[PDB]
């Protein structure tokens, strides 16, 4: 039932994802085109970031460490996904749209 917290349009205002394997609900309607999130890895491992589109629109995501290591989501229909091996540290996850408007769910699986 966890929801994003606007305004979250910059990493300094990112919505904390408190835990792995936890669904975050958000929306990118109208001129809300960016939702920043953050999370912390405590033990090195593979993380599977999964965005589920609840409406058809053009949305993806970009991951980078708080530390040019950058990872992009891979769009496949109504899922935008990737698997990346991450070391302990804090990470920023920018969910942003490139067309249209809609609702989504986000998980950082581990
Ligand atoms: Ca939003
Ligand atoms: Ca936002
Ligand atoms: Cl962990």
């Amino acid at each position: 039932k966890l929801k994003e917290k606007e305004n979250n349009d910059s990493s300094d205002k990112a919505t904390v994802i408190p835990n792995f394997n936890t669904t975050m609900q958000g929306s990118l309607l109208g001129d809300d085109s960016r939702d920043y999130y953050s999370f912390e890895v405590k033990e090195e491992g593979e993380v599977n970031i999964e965005l589920d589109k609840k409406d058809e629109f053009g949305v993806t995501w970009t991951l980078h460490p708080e530390s040019d290591r950058i990872t992009y989501g891979q769009v496949d229909g109504n899922k935008v996904s990737n698997k990346v091996k991450l070391r302990p540290g804090k990470y920023y996850l920018l969910v942003y749209k490139y067309s249209g408007s809609g609702n989504y769910e986000l998980r950082v699986n581990k």
